[PDB]
Formats: structure tokens, C-alpha cells, sequence
């Protein structure tokens, strides 16, 4: 789900 | 000394307002929420009632009784605040994941008390109401998924739910293709006076949050179901400007004590005080230098989260400081790499970190408000409409950033999402539906939902983009950020000119079109506003579009008096003529001319009530639905797809691969089949021996004589793409099949095969639904979808293979939008049987190795390949290529490195293909021999 870079 | 009664969350941080809202209509007690999610920790802390002798079910008893009555024969009591939990969806081999539901349940209705761990209480929206928990996750299809969803919204109803948080979706998909049984049940919730809130999705726009969409493509929305269903109350996700945070502190040059927010994954040890060192983006071991027994100092890019925090552990590290290389960015959660300490703080707050003297930060153990780096801002991740459909979602923003709630095992966490937004609306639309009871009692149930549903829109804050000096798109944040103190204080609201819904949608407009809305007032009397609108656009960066607003202009302020509980209509002419150059400049297939009308008690005062409208200058019905094919591409690239600009026509098959993620375009597929294995497959071999294997590749690809592991697209002489198959069931090149890359969702989805002589000869079974290619990652949907239904196998309607000749092959699809023409890509296909006529004899020259044919090979088709093949066994069997020379023999080498291995005259095979397929093999000894 988050932004992962 | 009395027991030690902690504050609240909400006592210190409550962005919006529902402490105003409780005053007036209370906390829960007696009232009865569901929420349908994917599980729960129904043990919590969190889930109590402080006096259960004012609760709706008191025990076991009462709940059993309310079953019984609807002739519910499952399910089961909990506790005196879940008075109701049932799995809808026990069929799944899957584990159960307690956190997500645990969250969301706690927003809308915690409770925790002061023996919590916690330092702040967390208490939810309505904390004295019970529960009805109600698992529900996808085990067999999203039918029926959506079958399971629509009994628990049913169940929930008839136990005495008055609202029903849906903190999930699929995104993209349409309504109109739920089960009627969903629909139904929706419809059910509407006519109690139910209210259902469903969140947004956290889907950005097309492209995901990595991406922006093109601005030749507006129709970029993602919202999906069962959001997209019109009488919910769909929910985006927004950052306030401040919001409860851990912080760290740090002493500066001229500030002393300066303190900072983080968001922390794992624990650091609070008041330590930790040195720190920069350490670059983390990229190489070189950055680590001055690192050991420190935090690691690392900037945002390049690279993962994941592998930063990984290599400062490698270098010793024993904490890590990530900060943003965006300005005025969110928090991102970072991930948990073998425990290792991780926070992420802002750019601002980093580059203050890196030009420090004093490099020592402690973090401190209680948490506190602090302005937030994003100021007001609408989440990156939070889905946009419109809906497959067209129609206008989300409805309403929500705070959904670093939101602390209940998680599984008795714990506590920060998430983002709209899946946090959601239950703090369905929170307050509960409290504001208690509060009608008293205000409005001679309404019936759905009246008064209809009402709050209107009044929380309008009286909800249309957001203000500071960079942009525009307000958010209505596509992105809905009718405004949710303000309980405005909504319950509200005594008007605004609708369409219909009375339907707190939104205006105008389809397609011209330059010059009027806005209309109706003006209610249900006060004992008249009330005078003044009115504006705004008209805006979508911003423009380069090809993309920016996901930013634009302001075109603002009309002037004009007044209306509504009569005491009465209401009135009023007409905002908009013309937008002088700005369509320079927009259809940037938009050149159309673009959104949308705004709010704000009212005021007075030009000089706060904003009252506002609704969004929306219109489309162009025909967005008939917007391309399909990406053009990548062949007709010039550079090479495609939305998912970069080419390797040195050489624009290269475009390789699928190879060895695991995931598709790779050439996610338009095209037509084929397959490859080597020789040695068509030989196999003759001969009977059972487990294929060769080193060569069959592999799919896009049709119109060609390798090259001397192969370089490379294919090309090869084109005639118009452009086109020279695709062929040879229908003779051997595998190489037999059939052509759709893949495509959807920029809109799509129904009837069908391949034809026309001769180009005024006759359909061949018609594919249809793929009714098609959804777009919303993003290219595992975790969604990748950037195409390739369609087996369209697979053509040369054959006709009858079953014959077709004759020698160029078709059209031709795939139709139809745009979801109302009354939208079917829309059509042709691909011109080649059939062609014939066998190659090659050599049957041939002479070798001793001297120089030299082979020379009989005759040069005959083919229908161009020559594809003519070479000599020769298998050795390497290392346990390789197999390699010549080419002909210029005089037209095949010198035949005697050895191969690996070592070296000789070569006998047996190893060497005459393989022939045309661009068809058409290949024959002949051993070069059955040559010499005859
Ligand atoms: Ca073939
Ligand atoms: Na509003």
C-alpha cells in the first residue's frame, strides 16, 4: 500500500 | 489518590470538529454501527461500553430475540460492545488478517480506558454505540464476493444498524455489473434510513501513485465498487495542516531545542540521545562511512526504502533517519527490515538534520500536535473519479494520514488510507442522524439520511490548493473536506436543480453552459447569501496531466433570499471560450470545466456551504477506450512500455519470465517454435534433449539471420505490421491473439476475422467485461491484459482453414459510457500454408568445407531464415547456427568451443522458414546420400 521508494 | 483518567486523542487532536457534534447529539449509547471488513481482533481493549444498561441488545438474549425475528440462523454474540459477529466468508483457505478491520472499527467506534498502555485514549467517533463485525473477503470470484457483501449490509440492517462502513473496493470496476442481489441491498439500506459509507480507494488516478495520466486520455478516474454505487457516501482521504505526532527533538545553531514529527517503524529508545551522520541516498557502502553505532542519515530516491535500511545495518547502524526528496510531502511508512529502527521525517526537516552542528537527535515518548509538511492537502494515494460510468465520485474528504487506531492483539498502530477517512464520516453521519431524530422527528428514516447525506456535503469545506491558488478538483475531494461543527449547525443546504444529490453534473458542455443549483432553507427564516463560482480545469505539465488544479476565473459575487422553509433555484452562467486554444492545446481530445459554487453570509466571511459541478468540454463518451498498438508507435514507447532508443523497433517476447510486467502494450501475440521441437513432437519425445524452447512472442517480430537474442518488428511497404501464421498445428506461428492495453473500461469485447472481400469468415466468442489498466504492479493489475477468448486459429466460422491471403483481423469494444459507439483496431494478417520447396541434394567440398545445394529454396512467404543447425553436447546440448554465404554455400566448421568438441557431418541440419512459419529440416547427410 505505502510508497514502496 | 484517585485511579489516573488519561485524555483522549480527540481531546488534543480532532481536525474535524467532533467534539462539537457529541455535545449535540451525543456518543453512541444505545445506537447500534456495522462494519463489513476482512477481520477483526474482537477481543480488544478498545471494545466497550461505559453503561451496557443503556445498549440496544443487553445480552445474548436480545440479540438471539432480533435474530429469530429476521430468521438470522448464524452468527453469534461477542461482548457487551460487539453484540454481533458473523464470517461471511469462511469458504477461504486463507488466514485471517485481524488488523485492517481492527483499525477501521476503531475510528468509528473505540473505547479504549485509561489502564491502556497507550499514552493518549484512543476513543472513536461514536464510542458508546455496539458493534455488528462482519467479515467478508474474496474467496471464489467477484460476484460473489459482492453476493456475501450484499447479505451482511442486509444483516446489518435488519439487527439495527443505523450506518455501515465499507472500508474497501475493487477499483475500477463498474456498478451496473453487480450482482441485482447487491443492488438490491444497497436499495434495502436506503429505504430504513441506513447509511452506507464506502471509501474512495487508494488508487490515485490511471497510472497508480508512481505515475501521471496523459493528457490526451481524461478519463483517467479509478474508483471502483462498491463505492461507485450512487447512494453511499464515498470518502476521499486529506492531510490537515497539523496533526498528533511522535516527534524528535535537536538542538540547533540558533533555535536550542527545535522539535520535529516522525513516523516510526519499530522503536527507538526514547530520551537517548543517538549521534547521526549523513550518509547520501544509501546507494553505496562508500556512504557509510562514518555510520557505525550511529543513525544513518539518508535521503529519499534511487533506490528502495528497504535497501537503504538494509545496507546503514550492514555498516553498523543502529537506527535509520529517511527524509523526503518531495516538498511538502506526506509521511511514508517505512518498512520493517529485520527490526532495524526506521523514521521518516520531511524534506525541510532533513536538510535542517544534514547542515546541523550539533549531530545528536533524541526521540521523545510522548507524542504531541504538530504542523504536518503537507499543510492542507489531499492524499496522493486517494482514488479520483469519475466512476467506469461517468458519474461523480468521491463525495467527501476525511483526514486519512498517520491515523492511530486499534490493531490486532490488543495493540495500537498509524495507518493511512481511505479506509481511515471513511469510519470517521460514518462516525459523524451516525451522530448527525441521532441528532434529526430530535430535529427533524416528522421526516422518515430515509428522509432524514437523504438530508445528512445533503447537508455533509454542503456544509463540508472545499479545500484550497496554496501552490495552485485553486481549489482541488472536484474528482479528487468530492464536495469538501467533512466539518461536523458546520453540519450540525447547519439550518441549509444545496443541491441540483433535480434536488438529488449535493453535486451538479453537466456531461458534455460547450464553452459557454450554465450552472443551476436549488437553495434550501429549513430554518424558521429568511436567510440571505451571497454566491460565487469558480471555474477551473486540470493542470498541464508537458504531456502529462499534473493531478493539480488550474483556476481559469472566478465569476462575481451575486446575493439570493430564501424564504423561511422554502428554497430556491439560482444560474451561474460560465463561459470559458477565450481559454479553449490554449487548453485544447494541452487536451487536444477535450478537458474537465468544473468548480465549486461557494455561499456566504457575506463576501468577507468564512464559506458556508459549497457544491461541486462538473462538465466535460468535448464527447467523453466516445473517448478512445484502447491504447493505440505499440507498432504504430514512433519512438518505440508505449504508457507502460519504454523503448531502448537506440534501436525503436526492437520489441522481444516474453522469454524466460516469471511476472508479465514487462511489455504491458497493445499488440497481437504469437508463438515460436524451434525446429528441434517440432521434430519432438513428430517423433513422440515425451519430456523435451534441445536447448531451444518454445517461447510466446509478439506477432510481427522477426529475429535476425545471425541471431543476437533480439526480435524486430518488420513492417510492408504502407506500415503495418507483417503478421502471419501458418495453420498447420505444429506451433510455430499458428495463430494471433489480442492483448491490449485499456485506457477505459469496456463491454462486448470480440475478435473478427474480415477476407477483404465483403465477408465476415470468422467471429470469437465475447468477453463481456473489461476493466482498465489502472496501473502496472503484481499488487493491482498489470499494464495489459492479453484476451484468450480472441485467439485466432486460422480457421472459420465452419472450421476449414482459410485460403492463402491477407485478412483483417478486427476486435471490437464498446466504452461503458451511455449511449457511446462501438469502437474498433484493425490488424492486417496474413494466412499462408506453403510448405518451403528446399534442396533434396547436395555436394561437400573436402578442401574447403564448403556445402553447396542443389537448388536455392522456393517459398510463398519471404525467406525468414535459411541456416544449417548443429547440436553438440556441452557440459552433458547446445545447438548453434550458420549462415549461407554470399555465393550461396554453408561452410561447416569441424569443432565448437564450449573445451572443444569435434563435429561430425550428423550434427548438422538444413533448416529453412518463411515470415509465415513454414519451416522444413533435413539432416545434412540425408543430402549427401541422395
Ligand atoms: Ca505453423
Ligand atoms: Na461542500
Amino acid at each position: 500500500l505505502a510508497p514502496q521508494a
